[PDB]
């Protein structure tokens, strides 16, 4: 067993929504006869194009965590941004809520009151709650931590009422409070339950409906080779400095940032374009879906340089297969998208090959090779 | 049998030569499934594009006309535009030539000399020849005529080659030479073997794949109703002034041009594209191919508007059925092409339609009902 505290979680990936949108709208065959057609190869001529950074998201997941003293079931999904942790209240309007597990302040012997007031207002939705102080439990480390209990949700939709999900579990740095609550890993420092404010994502090769999360350490077991650190640009984003290279196609002083939900690499639109240009990869028409032959010969090394590290991307990890639509097809796990000028995100492919480390204290990230288990 | 003298010929169409790129690309599912999403729906987006007016026509062939009192055999394709005849000299240079029909001065008693050098270059080939005097016989009508010995034939490849047909025989007005060489059919006339200078187009509604060319007469039997007459807006063109319409779509004080060769029904791009705009038609990617179903009932009566009769077509006119590749699936045998401004022309989807009259003697064109033989 390990020597930190480990939890499993569940990915849906943009894989597995790809092949629920083919089966969903019967698209096999339409992909696979435009594709014998770029073969053929009569396309030659050169909205999907319109982001979006919604569809991209993955939902990573977990139903281990609990809220006080009886243990309150709940099934969170981890978000990287966010600082605070956010659960359904029994108190909870909207109907959204009802099928959802609940907190119930008043059978927990360990809750406080708080009922400071919270209000997140933003493009997919409205959420409206309350503070509330209670023991957070997974499921090695417990420590009191202050929690927003949701009053009243609107939005969401209709993902929220479709997942099994009750609620978010912040492992980013992001509080909407005023009264600077910690993130629950730098609280569990605070309070002593383990040694140092880290945590460390695992994304096996294997298995890209799987990853570990683990608190407290670095397991050595999970990667070879040296440990590298960069800091961090931003004081409460997970994002670092680095020029990024895609063969010619380069962009200094780039703002990357590491968000293991995030189902792909992204790219600006003008370096996307820059890069698949005569790179012998096709674009299905009507379809978000750029493919290509699995042994394409065209395809450069993704790089991302630090000033005494380079951090790199073979075709192999970022080209996942379709052998079930076409015989050596392959998709891209490359996207274009525009964010603040020069930013670039490291998603679940990037994660694939790298282990990754979060370092509260010391406000750094951490990559390393992942082993194969 | 008929009162005046009627040549039967044969047309490879547009739908023939689509049919025919289908299975040699093997695009028949490509198809197929393109439309189911297109019915789906989920195209929603908005060189093919690129005319050509050569890709429009069709191929209009005899192989019943002879030059001299031997009778020397040769395949001919009708031209509406060009007033001369030609033919491969015996005495041809190129390899084009080598496995077409032959004329030989040397072996026909009816042969005069002219010589006189003429020269067509264009953009798709390069014709030089000399004038030659014979007799010239289809198969009733004969009349010595003034016809060009073709010397060195370059380009209109790979067409030319692979097609059965040896020259050109010339249903229009203009004329290469300075000789005021008339046409045939009004040598014909000045010569009187036939009563009128006149030529009628009747292309029977059952077989895209024949005409019949009439001469010196108007044939009652091939129509129903009157014969409406319009003046030609041009000496040397059979083309016309008409006001059209397709639905709110319309082009006041057009030029319109009658050629059974043209395989469709032409329009300016602008026009086409404000006529297809949420028509409910598809334009399927990656291929010259606008399809409808046939049932379709957003689709107008074209319109075609003298200041004395408007002639039309409906859907069922200008669309030709798909039943082998998706059942009630249609293509619009209407194709976006810009000539010289404000110019439409009338192909073989019209004279389905309309039994057609060309009148050399007074310079006008003729329109009726044509009969179902």
């Amino acid at each position: 067993d390990p020597k930190y505290s480990t939890v499993g979680f569940n990915i849906e990936n943009s894989y597995d929504r790809l092949m629920k949108t083919i089966k969903e709208h019967k698209l096999k065959n339409y992909i696979k006869e435009s594709v014998k057609l770029f073969n053929k190869g009569l396309t030659k001529k050169s909205e999907f194009d319109n982001v979006e950074l919604k569809d991209l998201a993955n939902v990573l997941s977990f139903g281990e965590a609990k809220l006080g003293d009886n243990g309150q079931k709940f099934n969170f999904l981890f978000h990287t941004a966010s600082s605070n942790v956010w659960v359904p209240s029994i108190k909870c309007t909207s109907e959204s809520c009802e099928s959802k597990n609940h907190y119930d302040s008043s059978k927990s012997k360990t809750y406080e009151k708080d009922d400071t007031p919270v209000k997140l207002t933003s493009k997919a939705g409205t959420i409206s709650g309350i503070f509330s102080k209670d023991l957070v439990t997974i499921g090695k480390l417990s420590v009191p931590y202050k929690f927003i209990e949701m009053t009243e949700i609107v939005g969401f939709e209709p993902f929220y009422s479709e997942s099994d999900v009750d609620g978010v579990f912040g492992l980013g740095w992001k509080d909407l409070s005023i009264g600077s609550i910690d993130p629950y890993i730098v609280e569990l420092k605070t309070q002593n339950k383990i040694e140092q404010a880290v945590y460390s994502i695992y994304l096996p090769p294997e298995n890209k409906n799987k990853g570990y999360l683990t608190i407290g350490g670095i397991e050595e077991r999970f990667f070879d080779g040296p440990l590298n650190y960069e800091k961090l640009n931003h004081d409460l984003m997970w994002q670092v400095d680095l020029d990024v290279h895609f063969g010619n196609v380069s962009s200094k002083k780039a703002n990357v940032i590491l968000d293991s939900a995030t189902s792909v690499i992204t790219v600006p639109t003008e370096f996307f374009n820059q890069f698949v240009e005569s790179a012998s990869v096709f674009k299905v028409p009507f379809l978000s879906l750029y493919v290509t032959t699995c042994g394409n010969t065209k395809l450069p090394t993704l790089e991302y340089r630090s000033p005494n590290k380079v951090y790199t991307l073979e075709p192999k990890q970022y080209l996942e297969p379709l052998e079930n639509i076409f015989s050596a097809l392959c998709m891209l796990n490359i996207v274009p998208i525009d964010l603040e000028k020069n930013t670039f995100v490291l998603g679940d492919p990037f994660m694939r090959k790298y282990f990754t480390v979060y370092d509260y204290d010391n406000h750094t990230v951490g990559f390393a090779l992942a082993k194969n288990l």
